[PDB]
């Protein structure tokens, strides 16, 4: 018994492509039976508004049910620090449950991209490693992705954003490829989304040198 | 109202090495005042055994009390796979609550480490970067270190592990240094702690070439 609400911002993604949908995600949990109807306000900056959209009332595993209300953002008021309050109003609640998030507040951080190649202690393994470094930024949504002629790779993996010591984040990405396609001479990319770069998005190349 | 139950294994250094003392902890929250008693009973692989401590009462902000019990483990029973069962009888539970950790199963593999050099980009910086990749490695549980000359450095930081495609894991651990003092001839060296290596321990330099 008791209901609570969790609110999740947009994909990093989504905010930085205007071809993109970004969304803000309110999800309503344990939704108590004897009280089923959930009501949403939303607000940007105060301002109420109604472009919201409820998704299917989806069952618990706890006779309780779960009820998403996504709300359509504008990629330039995220980016520019609106807050994003989503209300809920229920029945089983003392009072309407408000919660809020917004970009993450401080001065926007260019990341700085490193390509860097296999050690020659790899060489002797059927598989390399590419690395991708990624420093200096803020704030810690970001989104990196990695490429040949053109193409996306499929084994990649890239940590989450790590706290640096001067308050910017970093991270790093792993690329592998069998050392045969590394050593003839193929050109990889690391792709860098990010509101502080230049029509958010930049590229580092690395190829055998 | 209601108590809860939380179970922590003991840290990756402590289990590798003799000279430490690795700790499995049973934190007990949300202590219902009307019911302050706490009785901890203690068992590996079933056997109840009594070399516990149970630490100061801790008040918490909520008109509640937290009570943490600590268990001193072998090194080799925990690194054997033995089963830690934490055992919680408290008055304000319909039961006690039982809580159990062990290792992660699966077969251990060994991690390979790998230094690699700032990018020719960075040397442009103040400062650059020093990068120790360590990959391969499973269970996830290591620790990570720099030094130079025999003494630890101060402004690195680790990568959480990383699941990798084959299921085994990764991390990365990145070193600040001046730009003078890396192009000076500086030897910098990346530990690595983690039960499938020798001695559970290896180190790989990195300097000028
Ligand atoms: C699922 O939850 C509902 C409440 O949301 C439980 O229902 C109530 O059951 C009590 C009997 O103990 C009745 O007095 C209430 O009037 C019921 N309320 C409603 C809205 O039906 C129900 O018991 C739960 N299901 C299970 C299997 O435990
Ligand atoms: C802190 O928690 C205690 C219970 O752990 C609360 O105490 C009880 O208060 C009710 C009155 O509403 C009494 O009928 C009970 O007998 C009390 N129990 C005990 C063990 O004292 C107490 O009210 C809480 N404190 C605050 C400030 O809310």
């Amino acid at each position: 018994g008791g209901p609570s609400v969790f609110l999740f911002p947009p994909k990093p993604k989504d905010t930085l492509m205007i071809s993109r949908t970004p969304e803000v995600t309110c999800v309503v949990v344990d939704v108590s039976h004897e009280d089923p109807e959930v009501k949403f306000n939303w607000y940007v900056d105060g301002v109420e508004v109604h472009n919201a959209k409820t998704k299917p009332r989806e069952e618990q595993y706890n006779n309780a049910s779960r009820v998403v209300s996504v709300l359509t953002v504008l990629h330039q008021d995220w980016l520019n620090g609106k807050e994003y309050k989503c209300k809920v109003s229920n029945k089983a609640l003392p009072a309407p449950i408000e919660k809020t998030i917004s970009k993450a507040k401080g001065q926007p951080r260019e990341p700085q991209v490193y390509t860097l190649p296999p050690s020659r202690d790899e060489l002797t393994k059927n598989q390399v490693s590419l690395t991708c470094l990624v420093k200096g930024f803020y704030p810690s949504d970001i989104a990196v992705e990695w490429e040949s002629n053109g193409q996306p790779e499929n084994n990649y993996k890239t940590t989450p954003p790590v706290l640096d010591s001067d308050g910017s984040f970093f991270l790093y990405s792993k690329l592998t490829v069998d050392k045969s396609r590394w050593q003839q001479g193929n050109v990889f990319s690391c792709s860098v989304m990010h509101e502080a770069l230049h029509n958010h998005y930049t590229q580092k190349s690395l190829s055998l040198s």
